[PDB]
């Protein structure tokens, strides 16, 4: 129960929260996908030690080597992909493949690469479709892929590129990169976009966008825009088509989904359905200011910076207007002049908070790019809310049902893997005053906070 002396107090705090969280996992869900902190149990989604894998690079970065070594032992002896189980190509890629690739790079342990290549190969069946656009699911054990319980979601097939490309680079096996790039290239020419904005679904057989006319930057589309830029940065900034699509998409966001609340004029991104704008914004969308700032660092328009700063402020407010200080799953904004009206509105069904990272993720980028200490302060405040309302005494942290009630937040008895894989990682990195720690010049984070090296 002692941490390194060099660490500033905020990073130590993050480490203290991690240990408490890791504690519950070690005692009640060791080797299992997700922890059930409240009931001191666990749940299985893939049965591949999701949380352990998703937290490998986080432990390494926080200097929790003893913990890392123990988790490394489990991967070495308990992780088996020879299982008859269906997995989502996207969720598997960003957490498992990305998680292993990061672990391999930070630790240098070839074990993680071996597992990654193994897993990468078991995921390939998913691309066996008429259009080459991948099926949503794939049984890693039997080798057969298939659509969900129809179509595939656009974000899902366009948010697996960084991982597959890197695996090809490290293994020399080009099939991973090729499959994944074919998808990106096909999406590039595909019509049905509204000034860069892509629809939520795409048919694996016809390879065409479906559910036309409905656009959103939240679930089902979000990371698509994120990976346009990140792939660009990953490839040494030479794949200009990615860049072009990205800047077009941003302008498209400005022109069709960007609005301002009343009476405070909070900048926010809403959803568009067949011409009808909806002042609705998923917390998921809070990744945008982060990606926006990232691009600015890499030479994108200064107008992108203002947008980033504005949206960072809004996402911050999305958390702070809540009684617990934690943002709800979805936030509606008031759009028309009404005196005593609040800017932020939240429907009862959306008052949940699953310890998502999007806000702290973007604060990290905003600070790295602006150097403005207030973003660190904001992150510190959010960590406090997590500690005060989501902490489980016996160990771990839990998602909650009521983000608006500090006396009865209502734990849902579940700790998402992205909490240790992302939320605490970004917070640790946010509180760092060393620009050389996973520099924006050398590394690029996949959509699950797993850092991958920028190529030369
Ligand atoms: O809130 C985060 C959750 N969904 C979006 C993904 O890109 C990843 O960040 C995590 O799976
Ligand atoms: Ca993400």
């Amino acid at each position: 129960t002692q941490g390194p002396v060099h660490l500033n107090y905020r990073q130590k705090g993050v480490i203290d929260v991690f240990l408490h969280a890791w504690k519950g996992y070690r005692k009640f869900a060791w080797g299992h996908d997700e922890l059930k902190p409240v009931s001191r149990s666990f749940s299985e989604w893939f049965g591949l030690g999701l949380t352990l894998i998703d937290a490998l690079d986080t432990m390494w970065i926080l200097g929790l080597r003893k913990e890392f070594e123990e988790a490394r032992k489990w991967v070495s002896k308990k992780l088996h992909f020879e299982k008859d189980v269906d997995v989502n190509l996207f969720e598997s890629t960003i957490r498992i493949l990305g998680g292993l690739l990061s672990a391999y790079h930070l630790s240098g342990d070839s074990l993680f690469l071996r597992k990654a290549e193994d897993f990468g190969n078991r995921l390939m069946p998913a691309f066996r479709t008429p259009s080459k656009i991948p099926y949503s699911d794939v049984n890693i054990g039997t080798g057969v892929a298939h659509p969900p319980r129809s179509d595939s979601t656009v974000a899902e097939v366009t948010s697996i590129q960084l991982e597959f490309r890197e695996l090809s680079r490290l293994t020399g096996d080009k099939k991973f990169q090729e499959a994944v790039e074919k998808v990106t290239q096909h999406i590039h020419g595909l019509s049905g976009k509204k000034d860069g904005l892509v629809p939520m679904f795409i048919n694996t057989h016809s390879g065409l966008f479906t559910h036309l006319g409905v656009f959103t930057l939240g679930a089902r589309a979000d990371s698509y825009y994120e990976y346009l830029l990140k792939q660009w940065i990953q490839g040494g900034k030479q794949e200009t088509q990615l860049l072009e699509d990205y800047v077009e998409a941003i302008e498209g966001v400005r022109t069709h989904l960007l609005r301002h609340s009343e009476p405070s004029k909070l900048t926010f991104v809403g959803e568009l359905a067949h011409g009808r704008f909806s002042a609705k914004m998923d917390h998921l969308v809070c990744f945008l200011p982060g990606t926006l700032a990232l691009g600015v660092y890499h030479g994108l328009p200064a107008s992108h910076m203002e947008l980033a700063q504005e949206l960072m402020e809004t996402c911050y407010q999305m958390n702070r207007q809540m009684e617990t200080g934690l943002s709800p799953e979805i936030v509606h904004f008031n759009l028309y002049p009404q005196p005593g009206r609040r800017d932020v509105e939240v429907k009862p069904a959306d008052r949940h908070n699953l310890l998502r990272p999007e806000t702290v993720e973007s604060l990290f980028y905003l600070y790295r790019v602006t150097g403005d200490r207030k973003y660190q302060d904001w992150g510190w405040e959010i960590l406090q809310s997590f500690s005060r309302f989501t902490r489980v005494p016996s160990g771990g942290y839990s998602s909650i049902n009521n983000v608006q009630d500090p006396q009865k937040p209502e734990p849902r008895d579940k700790m998402e893997s992205f909490f240790l894989g992302e939320t605490l990682k970004y917070l640790f990195l946010l509180f760092s005053d060393d620009p050389n720690l996973l520099s924006l010049d050398a590394y690029v984070f996949n959509t699950e906070a797993h850092p991958l090296p920028i190529w030369t």
